[PDB]
């Protein structure tokens, strides 16, 4: 154990310590070590810590560094690398945790140079990314076959390749919300070989349409909230049919166009607050859907904005002014 930093119950406590680098006397069979809330730089890593094969958890959160840690004990499942300065991911320090799991990279500096062609896919183990809150202009084509979730919320991401979601049949999560994302920064078919995905969100982007060519083998919920839709296409929902959560709130929808959710049968839940309904004859299908939908389905948000005769009331309350 080391001299200023102390150990207790087979547990490393370096954490709040004010440590440069990472001490040296780290003990061969420890459970999980703490290495948080320091001032630990890039270069103050031992070769020693890699030799370590007991560790599988390991917390180096609010430190000083800027890029990802070399030399990190081999067998490592669960690692936090929160609130720091990374910038960099290179291939060579991922390539060394061959049974990492859980990875949380969020409240860092990491940019699309920054991460090298393959540097995620040589964590062969990796389960569960967090990329949440970096300078990411899109995401990486090099990501791992095992991995189940993906978060790589609130960054500056616009496009998404074919290419990027490659051999990736095991994903269950895909949170792609805060970007500046559009319909045609996503390349035709990128989303369409995810089988095993149950969840979808991209609030906060400017997204004209819901994503063509979207899997419905496993997906459950779809979250298309606070994104500039203006039209819903008649064959978006289609092929769709085990989805139970649904949200299309607070875009530019004026109307939606006969017969969009008539794939979705074991749908639950649906939420457009927040949208320009124009209540004419071309919402008289939603008014009589509403009508025969069975009380199982959680419909809300459908009011009218315009014309000023028909506006505040409820599309389901409604009564037609045309035949």
């Amino acid at each position: 154990c080391p001299s200023v930093c102390r150990c207790d119950r087979n547990f490393v406590y370096c954490n709040e310590r004010s440590l440069t680098s990472v001490p040296l006397g780290i003990p061969e069979g420890v459970t999980v070590l703490y290495l948080h809330n320091n001032q630990i730089n890039n270069a103050g890593f031992p070769a020693e810590l890699h030799n370590v094969q007991s560790v599988h958890t390991v917390y180096l959160y609010g430190n000083q560094l800027d890029e990802f840690p070399m030399n990190l004990p081999k067998n490592v499942r669960v690692l936090h690398l929160q609130e720091n300065n990374i910038q960099t991911i290179s291939r060579a320090a991922l390539a060394q945790l061959l049974k990492l799991e859980e990875l949380h990279l969020d409240d860092n500096s990491i940019s699309t140079v920054g991460v090298e062609d393959g540097a995620f896919r040589e964590a062969i183990s990796l389960k569960l990314l967090f990329l949440s809150k970096n300078h990411l202009s899109s995401v990486p084509v090099g990501l791992p076959v095992d991995l189940q979730e993906l978060r790589v919320d609130e960054n500056r991401i616009a496009v998404i390749s074919d290419m990027a979601f490659q051999n990736l049949t095991s994903l269950e999560r895909l949170i792609v919300d805060g970007n500046l994302l559009t319909n045609k920064g996503i390349a035709e078919g990128t989303f369409s070989h995810l089988t095993k995905l149950k969840e979808f969100s991209i609030v906060r982007n400017s997204l004209s349409h819901p994503p063509p060519d979207l899997p419905g083998t496993h997906l459950i919920r779809l979250y298309l909230q606070d994104n500039q839709i203006n039209h819903i296409p008649l064959t978006a929902f289609a092929n769709l049919r085990k989805l139970e959560r649904l949200d299309i709130s607070n875009n530019q929808l004026r109307m939606l166009t006969q017969g969009v959710f008539d794939h979705l049968s074991n749908l639950k839940q649906l939420t457009a607050r927040n949208n320009p309904w124009f209540c004419d004859c071309s919402i008289k299908w939603v008014t009589e859907w509403l009508k025969y939908i069975p009380s199982s389905l959680n419909v809300r948000g459908f009011m009218c904005q315009g014309p000023e005769q028909v506006r505040g009331m409820a599309v389901r309350a409604l009564n037609m002014s045309c035949p």
